[PDB]
């Protein structure tokens, strides 16, 4: 039941590490899940639907440790407090690099992963303009711009840099120098000027 | 002959303002073109090799731009220096809209707009580089983080914020307030601290 779907969603994740869902056949997740393909037809219905679950998953496993910071404030500088958060998704995504890039890769073509993506991002750009507007009404950060747009900007720049580390891309910031190349760019921005 | 290759430049340009690439045809462009379609092919192998004779034309535009502000510096102060610099690629990019969404899209379909991009991404960032280690040089930045790594994610944060923005994408900085939104980020990130 439940493990059958599991075997699925695992033997997807461990072949998206080796070729890209297009080089991925149904008839290969069945065999490796140990089912027939019209028995992987009644947990999915399609080798996308998979991809989209496993993203989900992704998405969510950062977005509830994002929550648990949130209700558990360590007990750091603010510089500290930035960079705590960025690590989430820094080791979320980089703990799943391969459903990371094939994910990613599925926006132009899925418009439910798109939406996916687009709702999280939303939901973490208005957390990130709550916590600079906090940040901002206790003195600690400047009334310089919207607070909004400067979340979505900063947002975007992680979503481009971090994606572009974990896949290697030319150009990127290598995978050891990404968290702190941003957590100086937010800080920076924040609290500056 | 080049009026002939100029007028399907120019039709694809056009219909890429109202349909993707994958709803164009050849036929599509030859029409628009008043060619047959094996007159077409004498001019160009596929429409892929139309986009990316586009997206070239574009990208060289901005660079050659840039390489102008680079001989000629406007008397101002540095946050001025920053933004025009800036908005060669906001107004340039902005200007050609359809072509900037399409070739974007294309980086994950073909290899050459993908190293079309990269190349010159890699010029960007390394000018960027360069402008921050004269700055550093002459007193006038701090030397906090390594300068090719921050220019690597600033250059990367415009690409996807100038691109949400004229995509219109949810969640995206507005048009209107993302050269402002910009040019605060690489100012204070590059003096601060
Ligand atoms: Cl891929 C991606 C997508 C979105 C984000 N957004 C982030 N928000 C935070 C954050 C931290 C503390 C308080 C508020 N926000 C850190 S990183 N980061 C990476
Ligand atoms: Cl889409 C995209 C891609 C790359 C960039 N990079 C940029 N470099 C500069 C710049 C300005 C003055 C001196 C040095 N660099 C401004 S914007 N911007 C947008």
């Amino acid at each position: 039941g439940d493990d059958r779907e599991l075997a699925i969603l695992a033997t997807a994740e461990n072949l998206l590490e080796d070729r890209p869902l297009a080089d991925i056949s149904v008839d290969d997740l069945a065999k490796g899940a140990g089912i027939s393909r019209p028995t992987f037809y009644f947990y999915f219905p399609s080798k996308e639907a998979v991809l989209l679950t496993l993203l989900d998953r992704v998405v969510n496993q950062a977005d509830m440790a994002l929550q648990t910071l949130a209700e558990n404030p360590a007990d750091t500088d603010r510089e500290n407090m930035w960079r705590t958060g960025i690590n989430v998704f820094f080791e979320t995504f980089g703990s799943h690099k391969a459903v990371t890039r094939a994910g990613q890769a599925a926006r132009a073509t899925s418009v439910e992963v798109a939406e996916l993506w687009s709702t999280f991002m939303q939901k973490w750009i208005a957390y990130t303009a709550a916590v600079i507007d906090a940040e901002r009404d206790r003195g600690a950060a400047p009334r310089t711009l919207p607070a909004h747009e400067l979340a979505t900007a900063l947002n975007l720049m992680n979503e481009r840099t971090l994606f572009a580390s974990f896949a290697g891309e030319q150009p990127s910031v290598p995978e050891a120098r990404v968290l702190d190349t941003l957590v100086h760019i937010w800080v920076t921005s924040i609290y500056g000027e």
